[PDB]
């Protein structure tokens, strides 16, 4: 069974303001997920340094990214630090965040909406481009949990008895708006990242699937 | 929790035969589950013409192969007519094969292992290049389960609660012998593929994974 959790409310009005907004630069999402899945992965490291072990649960570090067209569906993997129960219903949530409210002041000064990750809250950024998206994670402390947002003022947490298994790490699972669709074809997905990513100390791989001739 | 049940016999003697075999054209295995996947897929657009619903779980008919290097796995996948609890345990062990016993007597007289899919055996040609081998299936007539085998006498079956969910249809999951691991490799898979299926009326889609420039 699932159980609900109420958004600390800036954060539920920083959803809105996101998913709502007219912005032209969306592509910015990606970067942000890359940058937040490198933070998961230097932090797996580190901590591996006196835990070698911690390693051992999947040992590739890397960033993927897998479009799946027929679900509309677009995946930012990493093999990081990954989230337990606690930490998901913690970070993504019900805790205060400390940029939250300074961030949506600042845009509404006149602040580019890129400065998102700057204000330590660049995960929504991912309602720029999804309406809805789950999180899906493992850590070495816990069991795989779903954690799941519409953008609306509560959200899921669920033990995960449906996804694949993840060795270690999570998975950002976006269902892109209807315009957004854009971020599902290879081409678009490589320059976005091409752009804004040059400085990743991890492999960036990019599921492709083709018909064979 | 799972269940154990015990092969027929002369399939156990069949699985010990193939996957002992010394044979050079080991790359037959995929022609025979390329095949058996077409045969799914026709039987659900068949069953589809008097019964439609059945294609909504699934929309999409598709065989795709998906290497997985870091698991030295190899998943042949289709979204065809899928298969119940029973069916597993049924159609993949429990049940006498007619051919079964033939074939091994061909094959004793000096017959090609290429003619396994002739004596409606192929699928078993998998442990050719797999020691062990999960059956990920859902059928619309029942939940997602696992069947699995290691070429032994014995069988499981399990309630899927660890894979990715499947609309509909089978995932055939290989676990590649050391020797065999050229078939996780694109260009390898794609010659294959070319050469002993020219003729399959379903796309076949190959996921490759490549790390972005
Ligand atoms: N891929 C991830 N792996 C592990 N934790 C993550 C991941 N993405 C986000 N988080 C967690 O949720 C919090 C919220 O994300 P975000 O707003 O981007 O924060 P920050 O700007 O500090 O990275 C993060 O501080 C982090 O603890
Ligand atoms: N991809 C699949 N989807 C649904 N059923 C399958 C699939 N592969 C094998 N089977 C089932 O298990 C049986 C055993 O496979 P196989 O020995 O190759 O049989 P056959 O030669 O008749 O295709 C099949 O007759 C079929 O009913």
């Amino acid at each position: 069974a699932s159980e609900t959790f109420e958004f600390q409310a800036e954060i539920t009005q920083l959803m809105s303001l996101i998913i709502n907004t007219v912005y032209s630069n969306k592509e910015i999402f990606l970067r942000e997920l890359i940058s937040n899945a490198s933070d998961a992965l230097d932090k797996i490291r580190y901590k591996s340094l006196s835990d070698p072990k911690q390693l051992e649960t999947e040992p590739d570090l890397f960033i993927r990214i897998t479009p799946k067209p027929e679900q509309k569906v677009l995946e930012i993997r990493d093999s990081g630090i990954g989230m337990t129960k606690a930490e998901l219903i913690n970070n993504l949530g019900t805790i205060a965040k400390s940029g939250t409210k300074a961030f949506m002041e600042a845009l509404s000064a006149g602040a580019d909406v890129s400065m998102i990750g700057q204000f330590g809250v660049g995960f929504y950024s991912l309602f720029l481009v999804a309406d809805r998206v789950q999180v899906i994670s493992k850590s070495n402390d816990d069991e795989q949990y779903i954690w799941e947002s519409n953008a609306g003022g509560s959200f899921t947490v669920t033990l995960d008895e449906v996804n694949e298994r993840i060795g270690r790490g999570t998975i950002l699972r976006l269902f892109l708006k209807d315009d957004q669709l854009e971020y599902l074809e290879e081409k678009r997905i490589k320059e976005v990242i091409k752009r804004h990513s040059e400085f990743v100390a991890y492999p960036i791989q990019l599921v492709v699937t083709k018909e064979v001739e």
